[PDB]
């Protein structure tokens, strides 16, 4: 089903709209394979959440779409959002990607400010399969990661924050 | 008198508080030939006009002074506010600076917007004339010239619109 006709958009919400738009495509003829949620469906960003408000019934899309038989891929990135109360920030702790001075390396993605795990661990490895499996376990049938150059924004918004009153074009680098 | 002690301010304002000051002066020894008014005496900086709530009545400011045998002294720019119910402006109409290529010279002074009389003719110097003979009319006894240079502001804060929210000093020229 991985070379089956898959579609997506950035995004396809709330999840009532989902199930409707997976209805006609098959109404009218195309066998689709899978669905594919962007960022969207997160709740202001944050990896492994579900929107409140867009997505209130996870549980439920999921049913919905396997009665169908069409898969679900969710998107990942690879931030965790500097959050007191995000359980990801809290449980990451300590698996982290640092700067040599020692502090933890804090930048910028969807999230807003946000840190990064250290995937050159082992032990970071083990945590991430955690959050994945947990993940899958809902029912998602596939994970679809993003930004994992890795990208980071920090310097770019730095450069907008200062020169954002010039009338100027800055360069794309 | 004109050699006598004169005291001013940036300035002296309300009427009542002119009058104060100058009899604390003199019941404390001090031999006051004349007060400057500065430009808060007039309504938005426009010249010869009297601030509506400082100087309500200003008959009555310049028989307080005479009688205690002081002289007034007001200050009058050279800019005039580019307003459409604005007598001098009005009457001033034809007598105005130009540019090369044949509008007014239209910059920036104390009441904002302004143009300046081009007192290089004889028919602006009337004008003016006229415009200070009926100002002396109330019983002003003099006349202080500022900003004659002629000083004008728009260049300047046409830079500080520019690099406004630039985190840079200008150099002072």
């Amino acid at each position: 089903w991985a070379f089956g006709y898959m579609i997506s958009r950035y995004s396809y919400y709330p999840q009532d709209k989902v199930v409707e738009l997976v209805d006609i495509m098959q109404k009218e003829g195309f066998r689709v394979a899978g669905v594919f949620l962007d960022i969207h469906y997160m709740d202001s960003y944050k990896l492994f959440t579900w929107h409140p408000y867009r997505f209130p019934e996870p549980k439920k899309l999921i049913d919905e779409l396997h009665k169908r038989n069409v898969k679900l891929i969710t998107i990942v990135d690879h931030g965790i959002r500097v959050d007191q109360n995000y359980s990801p920030f809290l449980s990451g702790m300590g698996k982290f990607c640092e700067i040599e001075s020692g502090e933890l390396f804090v930048g910028k993605m969807w999230p807003g400010t946000t840190v990064y795990p250290d995937f050159f661990r082992e032990d970071t490895r083990e945590w991430w399969a955690g959050l994945i499996s947990e993940w899958l376990s809902q029912g998602v049938d596939g994970i679809w990661l993003d930004m994992n150059e890795p990208t980071d924004f920090s310097r770019a918004i730095e450069i907008r924050d200062v020169l954002s009153s010039l009338p100027v074009q800055f360069r794309d680098d």
